[PDB]
C-alpha cells in the first residue's frame, strides 16, 4: 500500500513544518471532478505476493509428476493477478480547480477531495513555496 | 503488465498534484485514430514465465535419456512464445489531434481514447507545464 | 516509530545548538487547526513485523499439506495489516498561523500543538536562520 | 525477437503521447524500396538457445567416452546456427522518400512499408519534433 | 548512548583546540528555559537490544508449537519498547539567551544548562568562529 | 559471428529510422576494390570453443598418467586454432569510391559490395548526417 | 584509547616537521581553566568490549533454558556500561588564554595544561601556520 | 595471437566504413625497411599456457615426495618459455616512407609491407582523417 | 613500528632525489628542545597483538566454564595494554630553531636532534622546495 | 620478462603505425655509453616463483615437526632470491646522444644500442611527434 | 627489496627513453656526503615474513596447552623483528652538490654515489626535463 493522504488540503507532510511560505489571494471558477492514480507503474510487491499465494494452492491436487505441473501453472496464474489487484487499491477521487489571481493571471491546480465543498464564486488564499501550492477556503 | 491508464485526459499521476500549471485556449481540427504501444522493447518477464511453464510440461513424456531432450526443447519453445504474448497485452487505442492556438501557431498532440468524442470544430483549453500538456473539452 | 517531537516550539534538535540566529518581530492572525503526518510513505518495518507475526500464527491449524497453505495465507494477510497499523501511530495535531511582520510582508507557518494557546491579536518574536523559523509568544 | 513495428507511420510509441509537435508541408519525389535490419549486431540470445538445443541432441548416440565427444561437437555446431537463425527473423521491408519542402530545402526520410501506397507527386504533412519525423499522406 | 556534554560553555571538543577565534562583547536579555533532544530520529540500536531481550524471554513458556508463537510475539513487543526507551535517555535541559551586541545588532543563542546562573542585565564576551559561538560570563 | 551486413547501401540499422538527413549531389571517379575486416582484434569466443573441442578429443588416447598429458596438450593446440578460424569468417569484399561534389571539394568513401556496379562517370546522391554517409546510384 | 597528548605546547605531531611557520608577538590576559573532551561521540569499541565481557559472565548461573536468559540480559547490561566507561578516560584539563597582539587585534586560544604556569601580564610569541597556532612563553 | 593485418594499405577496419575522408597529393622519397612489433608488453596468455603444459609434463617422473619437486620446477621453467614464444609470433615486416606534399611540407609514415613495391619517384594520394592516414599508389 | 628517521638533516627520502631545490641564507637564534610524536592516533596494530598475546595466556588457568571467563577477561585486559605500549616507542627528541633571513623576515622550523650541536649565533643555508625546508650548518 | 626491444631505432610499436610524423634535421656530438633498466620497481612475479620453488625444496629433509620449520625457512629464503634474480634480466645497454639542430637549439636523447655505430660528426634526421622522437642515420 | 639503483647518474629508467631533454651548463661547489632511505614507511612485507618464520619456530617446545602460548609469543616477537630488518637493507650512500649556473642562479641537487669522484671546481652539464635533472661530468 501507499499512503497518499498527504495530498489533501488538511494534512501537511512533516518535512515542511517550521518553514516560511508566501501568501496570495484569488478567485475560483470551473471545478470538475477527476481521479488520481498513485503508486508506481512497475508493480513488484503485488507480483511476489500473488506468486506465493497461488503456488502454495497448487500442491493440494494430484500426485507424482502431475503435481509439479499444477504448482508451476498456479504460480504464474497468481502472479499476474497480483499486479491486477495491487494497482486497484491506490485510486482516489479529487477535484480540479481553475483559479484567477488578483494579478490578472490564470492557473489551475488539482487536489484530493476532502470534506469541504468548493463552489463557483468564492475567495481562496494560496499558501505557496517554490513549486508547491495548497488551496484553502476563506 | 504495465498500467498505462495514466495517459488519458481524466486521470492524473500523483507526482503532479499540488503544483501550478498554466492555461491557454485553442481550436481543434483533423482528428484521426492511432494505436499506442507501451511497455519496453526487451521483454524479460515474459521470457521467464514462458520458459518455466513450457519446461514443466516436458517431464510428462518419455523416460530415460529421452526425457531430458523433451524438457530442453519445451523450455525454448515456450520461451519465445512468452515474448510473443507479453507484448500483445500492452496495446491500446487513442486519437491524434491537431489544435491551432489563438496565438496563430499550430501543434498536434496524441492522447488515449476515453469516453468523450472529439469533433472537427470545437473549443478546448490546454493545461500545460514544462513539456507536458493535457487537453480537455469545453 | 519516528520521534517527531522536535517539531514543537519548546524543543531544539542538538545539531543547532551553539549557533547564531537572527531576530524579527510580528503580529498574529487567523490560526486554524491542522494534522501532521510524519514518517515515510513506503512502510517497510511494518511489513516485516506483520509478516512474521501473522505467519507464526498459521502453523497451529491443520496438518499435512494443509498447514503450508494456512501459513502462506497468514503471511500476506498479516503483511498488509502491518502497513495498515504502522502508518496510524505517526499522526499528531498542530496549528497553522498567519503572521504579518512589521516590514509590511505577510507569511504563514505551521507548527505542532504544545501547551500554550495562540489567540488572534498578539505579539510574537521570530527566531530565524536560513530557511528555518521558530515562533514563540511574547 | 525484437518488436520493430513502432517504425511505421501508423503506430506511436507510448513515451511520446501527450506532447507537442510542430507541423510543416511538402511534396514527394523519388520513392525507392529498401530493406531494414533491426536488433543488435552481437547476437547473444540465439547462441545460448542454439547451444542447449544442439547439446541435448548429442547424448543419444554412442556410449562410453565417445558420447562426450558427440555432445561437445553438437554444442558448437548448434551454437553458430543459433546466430545464423536469430538474425534472419528481424528483417523487414520499407521505402525511402525524397521530400522537397515549401521552404525550398530538400530532405529524404526512410520508413517501413505499411498499407498505403506512396506515388510520385502528392502532398504530405510532416509532424516533427527535435530530430524526429513522421510522414503521413494528405 | 550519545555523549552530548560537549554542548556546554565549559567543555571544548578536541578538534577545535590550537586554533584562532575572534572576540566580541555584548549584553544579555530575556533568558527562558528549553529542552534539548540529541541523538538521531531513526533509532536502530534500541530496536535490536529490545528485540533480543524480549525474544529470549519467550522460550520459557509453553511447549511444542505454542512456544514459537510466544517467542515471535515477544520479539516485536520488545522491539518497539526498545525504541521507546532509547529515545528518553538523550534529553537534557538548557537555556535560550537573547544578546544585544555593541554594534546595535541583536541575536539569540541556545546552550545547555551548567552550574552558572544567567540573569537579566550582565556583560558577556562572545568567542566566535565561522558559524560557531560560545558564551561565557564576565 | 558478427553480422556486418549493415555496412551496405541497401540496409539501414534500426536506430536511424524516423530521423532527418540532408541531401547533396556529386560525381564519381576512380573506384578500386578493397577488403573489409570486421569484428574485434582480441578473439575470445574462438579461444574457448577451440579449447573445449580440443580438450575433449584428448581423453580417448592412453590411460593412467599419460592421459592427463594428452588432454593438456590438446587443450592449447586447439585453443590457438580457435583464434585462427574465428578471424577468417569475418572478412568481406567492398569498393572504395572517390566522389567530387558540385561544391568543388573532393572526398572518398568505402562501402561494401552489393548487387549494383559502379562505373567511372555517373551521378550519385549523398544522404548525409553528422559524420555518416550513404551513397546510392541515380 | 585516543592519545591526545599532541595538543600541548611542548609536543609536535610528525606531519608538521621540516616546514615553514611565521612568527608574531603579543601579550596575555584573562586565563581561565577549562576541560577538554577528545575522541568520538559514537562509542563503538567500548560497546563490543563491554558486551563480550558481560556475556561471558552469564553462563556461570543456572542451567537449562534459564541460562540463555541470563547471558542475553548480561550482554546488554554490559554493553551500555562499555560506552559508560570508554568516554570517561578521554577527558583532560586545559586552559583558555586571551592574547592581544601588537597589531591592536584581540584573539583567544585554548590549549592543554602542561608544566608551565601562565600569569596575567607576560610576553608570548605565536608560531603560526594557516589556521594553526602554538603559544609558548618568553 | 593478435590479428595485426588491419595495418596494411589494402584492408580497412569495419569501424571506419561509411564515413568521409579528405584527399591530398604528394611525392615519395627515401623508403627504408623496418620491423613492426604488435601486441602488448606484459604477456599474460603465454604464461598460463606455458605453465600448464610444463606442469603436466612433470608428473611422469619419479614417485613419492620427489614428484612434487619435479612438477613445481617444470611449472616455472615452462612459464618463462611461454612468454619467450608468445612474443615472437607477433612480428611483421614493413616499410617507412618520406613523402613531400605539394604544399611544401614534409612528413613520413610507416606501413606494413604488402604486394606492391614502392620506388623513389612516384605519385601517391593520401586519404586522411583526423590523425589517420592511408597511402596508396597512383 | 614507524621509521621516522627521515626527519633529520642528514637523511633524504628517495622520492626527492634528482630534483631541483633553491638556496637561501640566514642566521640562527633561540633554539629550545622539544619532543616529537610520530605514527597515527588510532592505534590498531597494537590492539590485535595485545589481544592475542593476552588471550592465549588465559587458557592455562581453571577448567570447565571458568576457563572461558578467564580467556575473555584476558583478551580485553591485554588489548588496552597493546595501545598503551605501541604509542610509547614512537617518541623522539628534537629541537626548535628560530632563523632570521637576510631578507628581513623571520621564521622558525622544528627538526630532529642528530649529532651536530646548534648554538646561538651561526650561519646556516636553507635548501628549500615548495613547502619543504632542510637546515644544515655552515 | 618484459620485452623492451621496442626502444630501438629499428622497431616501431604497432600503436603508432598509419599516423603522421614531422621531420627535422640536425648534427651529432658527444655520444657516451649508458645502461637502461626496464620493468617495474616492486617485483611481484619473481617473489611468487621464488617462493614456490624454494618451499617445495623443503619437504625433502627431516620428518615430524622438524619438516614444517624447514619448509617455512625455505619459503622466505627463496622469496627474496626471486626478486634478486627477476631484476637482473631486464638490463640492456644503450647510448646517449647530444644533437644540435639547425635552428640553433641543443638537445640530447637516449636510445638503445643496435647494429649501427654513431660517430662524432654526422648528419641525422629526427622523426618526431608530440613528445616522441626517433633518430636514424643519414 | 626495492631496486633503487635507478637513482644514479649512469642508469636511466625505461619510461624516459626516446624523449627530448634540454641542456644547460654550470659549475660545482660544496659537495658533502649524505645517506638515502628508499622504500616505504609502513613496512608490511617484513611483518608477514617475520611472523611466519617466528611462529613456526614455536611448535618445537613443550606440549599440551603450553605449546599454544609459545607459538603465540613467537609470532609477535618475530613480527616486530621483521620490520626491524626489512628497513635496514634499503639504505644507500650518496652526495649533495651545490651547482651555480651561468645564468647567475644557484641550486643544489642530491644524487647517489657511483664510481666517479666530484671535486670542488669543475664543469658539469645538466640534462633537464620538467622537474627532473641528471648531472654528469665534463
Ligand atoms: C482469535 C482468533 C484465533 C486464530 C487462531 C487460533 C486457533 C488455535 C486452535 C488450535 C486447534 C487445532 O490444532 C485443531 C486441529 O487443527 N486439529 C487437526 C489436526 O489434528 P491435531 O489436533 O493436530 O492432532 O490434524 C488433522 C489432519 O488433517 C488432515 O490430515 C491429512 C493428512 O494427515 C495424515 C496423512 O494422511 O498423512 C493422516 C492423519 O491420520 C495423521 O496421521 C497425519 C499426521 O499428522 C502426519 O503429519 O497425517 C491431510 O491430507 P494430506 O496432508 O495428505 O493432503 C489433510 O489435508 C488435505 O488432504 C488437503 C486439504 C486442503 C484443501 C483446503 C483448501 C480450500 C480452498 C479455499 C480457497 C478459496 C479460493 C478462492 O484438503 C481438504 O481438507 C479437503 C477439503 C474438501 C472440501 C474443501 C471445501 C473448502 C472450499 C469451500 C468454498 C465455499 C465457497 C462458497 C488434513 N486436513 C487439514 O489439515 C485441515 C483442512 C480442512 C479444510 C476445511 C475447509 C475450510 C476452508 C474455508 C476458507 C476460509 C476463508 C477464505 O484445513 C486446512 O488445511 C487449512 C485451510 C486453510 C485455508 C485458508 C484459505 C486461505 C485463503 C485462500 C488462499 C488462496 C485435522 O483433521 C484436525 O482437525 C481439524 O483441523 C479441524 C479444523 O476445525 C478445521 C480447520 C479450520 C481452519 C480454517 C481457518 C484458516 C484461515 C486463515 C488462518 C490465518
Ligand atoms: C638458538 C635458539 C633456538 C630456539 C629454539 C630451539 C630449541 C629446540 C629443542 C627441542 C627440545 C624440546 O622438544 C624438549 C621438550 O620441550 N620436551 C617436553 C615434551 O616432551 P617431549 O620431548 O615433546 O616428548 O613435553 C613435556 C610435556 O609438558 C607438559 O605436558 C602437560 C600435558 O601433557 C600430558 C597431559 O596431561 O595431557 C601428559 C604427558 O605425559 C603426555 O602424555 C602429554 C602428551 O604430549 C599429549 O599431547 O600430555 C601440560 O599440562 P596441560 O597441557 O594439561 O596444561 C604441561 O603444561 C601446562 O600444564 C601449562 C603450563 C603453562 C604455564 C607457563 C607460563 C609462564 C608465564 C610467563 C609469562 C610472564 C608474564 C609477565 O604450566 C606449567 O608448566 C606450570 C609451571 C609453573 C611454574 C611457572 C613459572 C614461570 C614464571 C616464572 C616467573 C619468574 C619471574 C621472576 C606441559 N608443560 C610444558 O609444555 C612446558 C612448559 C614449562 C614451563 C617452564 C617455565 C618457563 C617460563 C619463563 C618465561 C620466559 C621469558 C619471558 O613450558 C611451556 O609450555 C612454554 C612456555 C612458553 C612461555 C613463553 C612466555 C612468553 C612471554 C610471556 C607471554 C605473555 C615437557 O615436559 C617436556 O619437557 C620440557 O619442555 C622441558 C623444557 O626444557 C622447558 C621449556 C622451555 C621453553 C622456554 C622458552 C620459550 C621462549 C619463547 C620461544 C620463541
Ligand atoms: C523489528 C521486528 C523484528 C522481527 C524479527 C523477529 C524474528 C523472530 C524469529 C523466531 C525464531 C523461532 C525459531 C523456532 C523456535 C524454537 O523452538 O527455537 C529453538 C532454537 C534453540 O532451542 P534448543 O536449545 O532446544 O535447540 O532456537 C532458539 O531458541 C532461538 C532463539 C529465539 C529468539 C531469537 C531472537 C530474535 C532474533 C534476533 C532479533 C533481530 C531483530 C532485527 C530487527 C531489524
Ligand atoms: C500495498 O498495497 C502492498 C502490496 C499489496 C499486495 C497485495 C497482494 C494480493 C494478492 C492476491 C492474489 C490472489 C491469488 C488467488 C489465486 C490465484
Ligand atoms: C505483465 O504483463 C507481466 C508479464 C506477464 C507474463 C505472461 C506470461 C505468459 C506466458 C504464456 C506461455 C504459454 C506456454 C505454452 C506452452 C509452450
Ligand atoms: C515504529 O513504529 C517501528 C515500526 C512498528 C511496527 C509495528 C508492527 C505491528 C504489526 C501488527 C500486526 C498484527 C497482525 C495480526 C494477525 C494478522
Ligand atoms: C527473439 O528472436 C529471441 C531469440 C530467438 C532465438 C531462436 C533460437 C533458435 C535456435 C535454433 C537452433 C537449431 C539447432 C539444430 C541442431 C544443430
Ligand atoms: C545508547 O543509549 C545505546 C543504546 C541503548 C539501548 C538500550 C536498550 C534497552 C532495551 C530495554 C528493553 C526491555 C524489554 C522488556 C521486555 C519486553
Ligand atoms: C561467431 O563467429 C562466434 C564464434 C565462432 C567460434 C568458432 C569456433 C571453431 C573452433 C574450431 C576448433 C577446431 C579444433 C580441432 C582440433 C584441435
Ligand atoms: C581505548 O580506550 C580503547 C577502548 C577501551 C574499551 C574499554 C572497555 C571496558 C569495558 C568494561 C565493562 C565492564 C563490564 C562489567 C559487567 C557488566
Ligand atoms: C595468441 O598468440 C595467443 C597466445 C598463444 C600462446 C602460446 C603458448 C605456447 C607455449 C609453449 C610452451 C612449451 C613448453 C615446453 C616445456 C617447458
Ligand atoms: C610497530 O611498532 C608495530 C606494532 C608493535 C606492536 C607491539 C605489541 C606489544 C603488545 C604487548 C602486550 C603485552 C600483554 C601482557 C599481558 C596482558
Ligand atoms: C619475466 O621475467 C617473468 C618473471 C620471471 C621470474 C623468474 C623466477 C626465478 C626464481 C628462481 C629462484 C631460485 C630459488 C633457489 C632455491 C632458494
Ligand atoms: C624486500 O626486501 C622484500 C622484503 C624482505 C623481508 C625479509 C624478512 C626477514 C625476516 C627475518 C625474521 C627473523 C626472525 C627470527 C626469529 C624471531
Amino acid at each position: 500500500c501507499v499512503n497518499n493522504d498527504t495530498l489533501s488540503g488538511d494534512v501537511y507532510t512533516a518535512s515542511e513544518a517550521k518553514q516560511v511560505q508566501n501568501v496570495s489571494y484569488g478567485t475560483i471558477v470551473n471545478v470538475r471532478p477527476v481521479q488520481i492514480q498513485g503508486g508506481d507503474d512497475s508493480n513488484v510487491i503485488g507480483a511476489i505476493g500473488g506468486a506465493v499465494l497461488g503456488g502454495f494452492l497448487g500442491n493440494t491436487v494430484g500426485g507424482g509428476t502431475g503435481r509439479s505441473l499444477a504448482t508451476a501453472a498456479g504460480a504464474v496464474a497468481g502472479g499476474v493477478a497480483g499486479q491486477g489487484v495491487q494497482s486497484a487499491m491506490n485510486k482516489t477521487q479529487g477535484v480540479e480547480l481553475e483559479i484567477r489571481k488578483d494579478d490578472g493571471n490564470t492557473i489551475m491546480v488539482v487536489q484530493k477531495q476532502g470534506n469541504t465543498r468548493f463552489s463557483p464564486g468564492q475567495r481562496v488564499v494560496l499558501a505557496s513555496n517554490g513549486s508547491q501550492v495548497t488551496v484553502s477556503p476563506r
